[PDB]
């Protein structure tokens, strides 16, 4: 098919989504910058999705954390996720698209934005959400391994792909983890879509990055980076340490797998052959920029080796004293 210009699209339906590109690309993404409402949208997209249980309810990628957010942004586990659905609701009212294609629409739109990043297949159709998400179906950063990957598997998800999902901590900061320090980053390039988070969750750790240790933290091997407990937990657990470490200096594997993982996320709660595949819709994103390393002042004696079957590369470190992470602007 084409659209008005002559672009080609595989299906006609998919032509009504460039105009929404072009008004959340300008209007909510601070002119397709891969900043701090692009993180809030990709973090949008696993907390509306992962509302979903063959037993306990729950009707999973559906937009229901939009359409009824009164409920669902008070779930605990939700803290601070109403600022990007505010942020999002004139944009689902303006366009002609249901709440849950609008969240996933956005968050793929975003990705597409980092460098490093990837493109997210897309598939429009979702209808309006029918009913709230049940409470207790998102995982939080203090919970045990085995809680979280039972939670993660009952929505569908491997271990292994829950680790190929936390690819998204590779852009990504906590507001609510420690409220006095706002906007610090799970890894250092919070840019760029990269194995830094893989690296840098396997250093031993180092310090408490505010005035505190809060729940759901874990030490920190840099100052202005906040390590989350739960992704401590995982790098070295036995049923995600060598996906974890496989993630290292290996680009291609960790967009390929988040490219695939985010989809089936994106479908949950919904039925692929009912929907339409506009993946070709969504930008081609910038190329990586940096490599991986370790941060300056870290030798290979830092990492905590808990793969079993493979050691962790031998990565060179950044030159320089050791030095601490900027806040997310
Ligand atoms: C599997 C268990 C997970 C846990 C326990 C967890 C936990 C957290 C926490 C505590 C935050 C910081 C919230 C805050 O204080 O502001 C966060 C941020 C974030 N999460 Fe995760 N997460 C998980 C999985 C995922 C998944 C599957 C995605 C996929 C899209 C994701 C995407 C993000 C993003 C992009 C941010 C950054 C938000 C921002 O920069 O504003 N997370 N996560
Ligand atoms: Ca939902
Ligand atoms: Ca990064």
């Amino acid at each position: 098919a084409t659209c008005d210009d002559g672009r080609t699209t595989a299906n006609a339906a998919c032509c009504i989504l460039f105009p929404i590109l072009d008004d959340i690309q300008e209007n909510l993404f601070d002119g397709a910058q891969c900043g701090e409402k692009v993180r809030e949208s990709l973090r949008l997209t696993f907390h509306d999705a992962i509302g979903f249980s063959p037993t306990l309810g729950g009707g999973g990628a559906d937009g229901s954390i939009i359409a009824f957010d009164t409920i669902e942004t008070n779930f605990p586990a939700n803290a601070g996720i109403d600022e990007i659905v505010s942020a999002q609701k004139p944009f689902v009212a303006k366009h002609n698209i249901s709440a849950g294609d609008f969240i996933q629409f956005a968050g793929a739109v975003g990705v597409s934005n980092c460098p490093g990043g990837v493109r997210i297949p897309f598939f429009l159709g979702r209808p309006d959400a029918v009913a709230a998400s049940p409470d207790h179906l998102v995982p939080e950063p203090f919970d045990s391994v085995d809680s979280i990957l039972a939670r993660m598997g009952d929505a569908g998800f491997s271990p292994a792909e829950v680790v190929w999902l936390l690819a998204s901590h590779s852009i990504a900061a906590a507001d609510k983890v420690d409220p006095s320090i706002p906007g610090m980053p799970f890894d250092s390039t919070p840019g760029v879509f990269d194995s830094q988070f893989f690296i840098e969750t396997l250093l031993k750790g180092r310090l408490f990055p505010g005035t505190a240790a809060n729940k759901g933290e874990a030490q920190s091997p840099l100052q202005g980076e906040i390590r989350l407990q739960s992704d401590h937990l995982l790098a070295r657990d036995p049923q995600t340490a060598c996906e974890w470490q496989s993630m290292v200096n290996n680009q291609p594997k960790i967009q390929n797998r988040f490219a695939a993982t985010m989809s089936k996320m994106a479908l949950l709660g919904q039925d692929k052959t009912k929907l339409i595949d506009c993946s070709d819709v969504i930008p081609t994103p910038p190329a990586l920029v940096g490599a991986a390393h370790l941060p300056a002042g870290f030798s290979l004696s830092d990492v905590e080796q808990a793969c079993a079957a493979t050691p962790f590369p031998a990565l060179t470190a950044d030159p320089g004293p050791v030095t601490s992470v900027p806040p997310v602007p």
